[PDB]
């Protein structure tokens, strides 16, 4: 029954990541705390890929508490893949000591997807139904052993600065204004819920009649079905460039529409500033299309605007305007 | 992972009750399945009170699986009290076999409160925080040992007939029309939630600005704070008689107001037929005052109109219009 404050870092267009420790004595890693997945893995000495060469690698030879399970682990992240082997060791996340935790030790991380990522590994924070075979999600172990004060965690992403924070077991009202609104999880695998509509000036531009969405800290953009995202890219004045990216004129923010997500009867507006990312003298749309799905992904673009609480005890998502 | 269908019976103005079995071999009892409490008890051979004389008494001498814990149990029901001693035995509720279940064996049930009650004992179905010391709620044992298919139960009360039903582990859409609406539990002790307002023709007559309420199968009436209930007794044309009861003219139902509870943005109307009980050539108000509380109790008057699902996995109450 403890609380862990995990400061999150991000560089430019990178994901948000933070520190955990693994083994006895503790070995340090940066991980993507990822509400879009449920497995926990880090690079290991058994991985020779370029990506592993560029990241911290777990050395089980130096841990008195490591135990190999031998079971394969395979995951996808972006267009890349990781292959590894599951074992047990002790994970420490500030206050919290999570012994005998299943963890993948990578063996293969081919390609450049993981090489230039800022994090070493991924710590999934979604439901066990999303976990790979033989894998037990870290937060589930924490809950089942009553290691956390409450069975929830909170994520604050600093739109402007470096005060981002993941809190295990508590909610910090200092990171938001107004009150938290609670949204029922519809399908317990991702952190999934119903979006009622997406509007501009009261006109429905997407999600007509309702759609499913997930709240995903491990995705940067706001992802939706082709035809809906088209409506939005046109409305915000985004246009495709050679890289396939949708660019927005940074100096036009003042003239662009506010895109409002209605979730469980409450409004979650995204201003042009919010949905436009400025990674240079170039601004890009924070909206992105998917072709083989109608399920929305509310990634960091959304979370930066709305402090997010993930409540396993009640199967709710809490949203409040981020400070 | 099973389902139990427990038929519920009621006679005239009695509570609703159903059958469970206790001991090895099984001994039969009728119990009040009571979402307003969390303890489980039945009369025993060690109780000589009149009330025990008029009810089935558990004989541990005949059960090979009984174990006395010796710990006292004390409960209140209506204006009466039960004193007993906790032990373990096996409870059977149709499909479901719940071994080593804490159960109070009564020793003292003085006064007439329990004597003329139809049930032998009480099986509380609220949260563990409401349970007496050393007592483990039956449904919590069922959930913790994965004895039920889903961690919820559903209650249908037949306003007109004898088709009432308690279902452990499932929801039966045949008992309701339209769809279930889910209401968040605010305080996990009783099945408690927020009522937004109580209105007649759109005018707020009670619960101005919101109030707390519980959904309680072990209470007959709809209970609220003095001043609010006054507004309602006056509006429905109820008047006090010598017995302190509020009587309603049965032939005036057609002229009386509909009293609407707004809960989580949805309307739950109670027609004059619904809130008027006809236990003879006399009709009485289903509303009742309480003086030392502002927390409403939505008892059988409400549940008869709205099929009720109690969901422990999600800490929700589900409501739908009863058939
Ligand atoms: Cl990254
Ligand atoms: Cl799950
Ligand atoms: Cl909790
Ligand atoms: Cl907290
Ligand atoms: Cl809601
Ligand atoms: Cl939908
Ligand atoms: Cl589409
Ligand atoms: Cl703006
Ligand atoms: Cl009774
Ligand atoms: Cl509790
Ligand atoms: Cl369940
Ligand atoms: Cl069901
Ligand atoms: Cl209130
Ligand atoms: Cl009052
Ligand atoms: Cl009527």
């Amino acid at each position: 029954g403890e609380v862990a404050s995990v400061p999150l870092t991000n560089y430019l267009d990178s994901q948000y990541f933070g520190k955990i420790y693994l083994g006895t004595p503790p070995q340090e890693f940066t991980v993507l705390f990822d509400t879009g997945s449920s497995d926990f893995w880090v690079p290991s000495i058994y991985c020779k890929s370029n990506a592993c060469k560029n990241h911290q690698r777990f050395d089980p030879r130096k841990s008195s508490t490591f135990q190999n399970l031998g079971k394969p682990l395979s995951i996808h992240y972006g267009t890349g893949s990781m292959q590894g082997i599951l074992g047990y060791d002790t994970v420490t996340v500030s206050n919290i000591v999570d012994i005998q935790q299943t963890v993948g030790l990578s063996t293969q991380e081919p390609g450049d997807v993981f090489t230039y990522a800022e994090f070493d590994g991924i710590l999934g924070m979604a439901y066990p139904s999303l976990a790979s075979e033989y894998s037990i999600p870290v937060f589930d172990n924490m809950m089942n052993r009553h290691l956390v004060a409450q069975d929830l965690f909170s994520v604050y992403m600093d739109r402007n600065g470096q005060e981002s924070m993941l809190t295990l077991g508590a909610i910090d009202p200092s990171y938001y204004t107004g009150s938290l609104h609670w949204v029922p999880v519809t399908v317990q695998q991702y952190w999934q819920f119903t979006v009622d509509s997406v509007t501009i000036s009261g006109v429905v531009v997407a999600c007509e009649g309702g759609c499913q969405a997930i709240l995903d800290t491990g995705t940067s953009k706001l992802v939706g079905p082709s035809s809906d995202i088209l409506n939005i890219q046109q409305a915000i004045g985004a246009t495709q460039n050679q890289y396939g990216e949708f660019d927005i004129d940074c100096d036009n923010l003042s003239y662009m529409p506010t895109v409002v997500f209605e979730i469980n009867g409450k409004m979650y507006p995204l201003t042009p500033s919010a949905y436009t990312s400025q990674d240079q003298g170039f601004c890009t749309s924070g909206f992105q299309s998917e072709n083989h799905s109608q399920k929305w992904i509310l990634g960091d673009v959304f979370i930066r605007e709305y402090y997010s609480v993930f409540d396993r005890a009640n199967n709710l998502v809490g949203l409040a305007k981020a400070i």
